[PDB]
């Protein structure tokens, strides 16, 4: 359909598996 469509995904899929490490972290403070 688009091989450009997952170049989309590329600096989308980055942010969100960044914040998933910090929020570990979060809770880590504990």
């Amino acid at each position: 359909s688009n091989k450009g469509a997952i170049i989309g995904l590329m600096v989308g899929g980055v942010v969100i598996a960044t914040v998933t490490v910090i929020t570990l972290v979060m809770l880590k403070k504990k």
